[PDB]
DNA sequence: AAAAA
């Protein structure tokens, strides 16, 4: 019996049923625009539970027993059947306003208000705004336009590959104890990405040798002529505060860069400019949380989502990237491992390849 | 506001 939580779920990347799940992400999508959150949840979920399948949906009988599947969401699997297409999905990939959001916030910088006021201003084309001579540009979007077609090719794992050996060879130049994981999709078996992450953590730093690295890290690379764009968010943690119960950014101290990734440095089968900028996002974080940093940033986004909602509604555990509590023990849970987070809260250990 | 798993 199939579990309505992701996290109960193995979903690894062979998926059977993506004629389904891709128009179901194209609604749930098109419901995040119209600011529909419930609809946008039940399209995911029904999504979600999809990609878990080990075999294609190829009649509605197959449906049977299949949490997440409300009406709306089986009227749309059964037109899928019908003619190999979502009438539904086709609508929205045809309108205006959502083809405008989805190409305005793939442009770094850009998110849903200002897609929303160049929409309302009459913009339809990233040439027409680029070009245009009365709009302001952030810092952040003049990166994003820069770098633009480098950014939406996405980064393959021989160039993820390259950019961890810059961000260790980086790292360790600082804090040679320092532990350096690449997070993200790649960490859970994608062979492509729109940018790499990274989790940082040292066993024997202090809390401002901490605090320091990124900047170190940043202005060795600024040196270098191989930092693009950079944006260091400082730490907001609170080492004794109870887990949030919000669904956010986390509090630690973050960067989210752009590197100049040299050809030479990437081992591939096909080895222009001679460069590529690289998104990349580098989190460091407490020696004494790494499990739960981890966690969090290995994603997927849903398997996170339903990781917090499993703890809260069936164990009365309060979980984030920082913690884990029991509010019925009263005690923060302790963890060195992923293993021992998932044993916690009494669920079968996925790995991250299963967290798709 | 937007940058995130
Ligand atoms: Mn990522
Ligand atoms: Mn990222
Ligand atoms: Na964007």
């Amino acid at each position: 019996k199939i579990s309505q939580y992701a996290c109960q779920r193995r979903t690894t990347l062979n998926n059977y049923n993506q004629l389904f799940t891709d128009a179901l992400d194209i609604l749930a999508e098109n419901d995040e625009l119209r600011e529909n959150e419930g609809s946008c949840l039940a399209f995911m979920r029904a999504s979600s539970v999809l990609k878990s399948l080990p075999f294609p949906i190829t009649s509605m009988k197959d449906t049977e027993g299949i949490p997440c599947l409300g009406d709306k969401v089986k009227s749309i699997i059964e037109g899928i059947i019908e003619d190999g297409e979502s009438s539904e999905a086709k609508a929205v990939l045809n309108d205006e306003r959502y083809k405008s959001f989805k190409l305005f916030t793939s442009v770094f910088g850009v998110g849903l208000k200002t897609a929303e006021k160049w929409f309302r201003m009459g913009f339809r084309t990233l040439s027409k705004i680029q070009s245009d001579k009365s709009l302001r540009f952030t810092q952040m979007q003049k990166a994003g336009f820069l770098y633009y077609e480098d950014l939406v090719s996405c980064v393959n794992r021989p160039e993820a590959e390259a950019v961890s050996m810059l961000v260790k060879e980086a790292v360790v130049t600082f804090l040679p104890d320092a532990l350096v994981t690449m997070t993200g999709g790649f960490r859970r078996g994608k062979m492509t990405g729109h940018d790499v992450d990274f989790l940082i953590t040292s066993p024997e730093a202090t809390e401002d040798e901490e605090q320091q690295l990124l900047h170190k890290v940043t202005d060795f690379w600024k040196q270098q002529g191989l930092l693009l764009y950079c944006d260091i968010l400082e730490s907001t943690f609170e080492k004794f505060k109870q887990p949030s119960r919000k669904v956010a950014l986390d509090h630690f101290q973050k960067c989210f860069l752009i590197l100049k990734l040299d050809h030479g440095r990437v081992h591939s089968e096909k080895s222009g400019k001679g460069w590529k900028a690289i998104r990349v996002d580098l989190v460091m974080c407490p020696y004494d949380r790494r499990a739960f940093a981890l966690l969090g940033w290995t994603g997927s986004r849903q398997f996170e989502r339903d990781l917090r909602r499993y703890a809260t509604h069936e164990r009365k555990m309060m979980l984030d990237n920082h913690a884990l509590y029991d509010r019925t023990k009263r005690v923060f849970l302790e963890a060195e491992s992923e293993e021992e987070i998932f044993a916690h809260l009494g669920l079968d250990y996925i790995e991250p390849w299963e967290r798709n």
